[PDB]
């Protein structure tokens, strides 16, 4: 069923409340072991967000393996990524060895560090090219290189010095500036044109590591952005917009990370999103102009 029409026909029957309780009812359940040990209790943000133990990222240290994040693999649309919480003060050297061992080449971010007068994570980045960080625990040193400032959204270029070896790696910095907590973002052109820029950076390609995307909980605004991203890409491989179901993918999404899509709005948003931009991956190239355009970034 044309994803358009089931969208008409569920916001004139109001019923998008209904679609959402049937997708948390049918979403998986697996055992979270590892995330409720005693000794990682301040390594979660909240208590009722844990990745499962056989979709889990694993830090390569002896001591605690533990991180509060999952690898999504779509197998047909050939993408992964790592969907993961804000980084905690005692967990911001763990992110970038996470960022490290995992040869990501892009971090997206899609939250401010403060929203609704609260902290949502860490500043883990630096805010100036001449006062690096330094992360003793990881033996990783971050260094800012450059800012590209938008109307909503900002790229940064990062270094990432592994000072045990003295290797450096250049790491991309996405930072979604306007997404509202619990809401979906202002128009859909403007979340579109934001997701192309990852796509343009190469961020998102084979030849590295898994993207590492993140809000506050890593489940709500992350999981919109890569709901949105496999379903234009499936649209592209098979050629049939029709040949999608957006629920399917969302609950094959869900067998990786709990709660992926936090409310019936972001639902929505979702499909306006695939929608929109679907009127591009079937060969209308001037669309992503429009989006940009729209956007007054
Ligand atoms: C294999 C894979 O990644 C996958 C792709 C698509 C899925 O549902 C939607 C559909 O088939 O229209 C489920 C899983």
């Amino acid at each position: 069923m044309e994803m358009e029409k089931e969208f008409e026909q569920i916001d004139k029957s109001g019923s998008w409340a209904a679609i959402y309780q049937d997708i948390r009812h049918e979403a998986s359940d697996f055992p979270s072991r590892v995330a409720k040990l005693p000794k990682n209790k301040n390594r979660n943000r909240y208590r009722d967000v844990s990745p499962f133990d056989h979709s889990r990222i694993k830090l390569h240290q002896e001591d605690n393996d533990y991180i509060n994040a999952s690898l999504i693999k779509m197998e047909e649309a050939q993408r992964s990524y790592i969907l993961t919480q804000g980084p905690l003060p005692n967990t911001v050297g763990h992110f970038w060895e996470m960022v490290w061992e995992q040869k990501s080449r892009g971090v997206v971010m899609l939250n401010r560090v403060m929203e609704k007068g609260s902290l949502k994570c860490a500043q883990y980045w630096p805010q100036k090219e001449e006062k690096e960080m330094i992360f003793e625990d990881t033996n990783l040193k971050l260094t800012l290189i450059s800012e590209d400032i938008k109307s909503y959204y900002t790229v940064r270029q990062l270094e990432l010095e592994n000072l045990t070896t003295q290797e450096t790696r250049e790491i991309l910095h996405f930072h979604y500036t306007t997404w509202p907590d619990f809401g979906v973002p202002e128009s859909p052109a403007s979340f579109l044109n934001f997701l192309f820029k990852v796509r343009e950076s190469g961020s998102l390609s084979p030849e590295h590591g898994p993207v590492v995307v993140h809000c506050s909980a890593g489940i709500g605004r992350s999981g919109t952005f890569c709901l949105a991203d496999t379903c234009l890409l499936l649209m592209d491989k098979r050629k049939d917009p029709s040949s999608v179901d957006i629920k399917k993918v969302l609950l094959e999404m869900r067998k990786f990370r709990m709660g992926l899509i936090q409310t019936a709005d972001q639902l929505r948003f979702s499909y306006l999103a695939v929608i929109e931009g679907a009127k591009f991956i079937m060969g209308d190239s001037s669309v992503q102009d429009q989006w940009k355009e729209l956007s007054h970034e």
